């Protein structure tokens, strides 16, 4: 059964990105657009992605369906934070990398909307 | 371990006899006041949904209060609650516990007291 540490070490070897691991074993890295993504695991069971979006953005309806797992836009210290979670069990390297990629793409879109489906389905 | 199998395990525990095919949404009747829909997306994601019946004060919607989180969405100008997790690893005991937490939360959010807006969420946040 793969631990969070093993997973994240394998992932960062794969990605070749500059990153930090704090002394609470939270992984952090930053990419262009001043986007810092944090990955943390609770109780060796739940993996979270998190990013402070740096502004108080328009309140998102926060439905499920647009992303799997969902990307939820919350509010902390008067500013928007985006987060997404899923269980560690069954989480694999290809899933982590794809999840990170779509989470970052979502962040970029939300932080800069003025770039160049109305219906959600089960 | 499929959604069907998990649901049949829930019916066995509830004493129900009902057919729920892989793509079906099941309406879990809690109260003449509460229904929880249970669905599974792409044979992978178990999804809970309930209408809260008011346009509630915006929820800060942070993770941490329940695992998996209960997220307050807005749909047709009213508040909904939802929660999800992956089917892999999920078993009947966790499925029941999850449902109990979700139902408890719904009942609390439908009380007159949380009609009133809450204090702003502020860091540090410690998740023990
Ligand atoms: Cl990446
Ligand atoms: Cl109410």
């Amino acid at each position: 059964q793969t631990t969070f540490t093993e997973l994240m070490q394998q992932l960062f070897l794969k990605l070749g990105l500059n990153h930090q691991v704090n002394e609470n074993d939270v992984y952090t890295f930053e990419v262009d657009g001043h986007i810092q993504v944090l990955i943390a695991c609770y109780h060796q069971q739940w993996v979270q992605l998190f990013s402070e979006l740096g502004a108080d953005l328009p309140t998102n309806d926060n439905l499920f369906g647009e992303h799997w797992p969902a990307h939820v836009q919350g509010r902390l210290d008067g500013k928007s934070i985006l987060w997404s979670q899923q269980s560690l069990v069954g989480l694999d390297i290809d899933e982590m990398q794809a999840w990170l990629e779509r989470f970052i793409d979502d962040i970029e879109q939300r932080k800069e909307p003025q770039n160049t489906s109305p219906i959600l389905f089960i």
